[PDB]
C-alpha cells in the first residue's frame, strides 16, 4: 500500500507541491497527506508525485530564509545524518537547501506527473 510513501504533493490553495507522508488510503483515489510542515489535508492521487527525492535536472522552486523565492535546477542530492540536501544551480552557481526549502510550483510539479504522478 501507498501508505507511509515520502511524496511530493500538491495544495490545492496555492498549486504548489511540497514534501510530506502519505498516512492514510482515504478511498477512490484519495489519499490523506501530512506534509512535512504539520499541516494534513486529502488529496488526489493525480496531484501526488512519487518523488523522493526531486529528480535531477528538475526545474525546482528554492526558497530563501527571508521569505523569497526563486526557480533553480537540482543537481544534485546528499545524504548526512538521515537528512536530504538538494544541490540547485541558479545562473550557473550552485547552491545547498534542505528538504523543506525545496517545492514545486504548478508548472514544475505538473511536469512530473506523467512519470511520478498517482493519478
Amino acid at each position: 500500500s501507498f501508505v507511509g510513501l515520502r511524496v511530493v504533493a500538491k495544495w490545492s490553495s496555492n498549486g504548489y507541491f511540497y514534501s510530506g507522508k502519505i498516512t492514510r488510503d482515504v478511498g477512490a483515489g484519495k489519499y490523506k497527506l501530512l506534509f512535512d510542515d504539520g499541516y494534513e489535508c486529502d488529496v488526489l492521487g493525480k496531484d501526488i508525485l512519487l518523488c523522493d527525492p526531486i529528480p535531477l535536472d528538475t526545474e525546482v522552486t528554492a526558497l530563501s530564509e527571508d521569505e523569497y523565492f526563486s526557480a533553480g535546477v537540482v543537481k544534485g542530492h546528499r545524504k548526512e545524518s538521515g537528512e536530504l540536501y538538494y544541490s540547485i544551480e541558479k545562473e550557473g552557481q550552485r547552491k545547498w537547501y534542505k528538504r523543506m526549502a525545496v517545492i514545486l510550483s504548478l508548472e514544475q510539479g505538473n511536469r512530473l506527473r506523467e512519470q511520478y504522478g498517482l493519478g
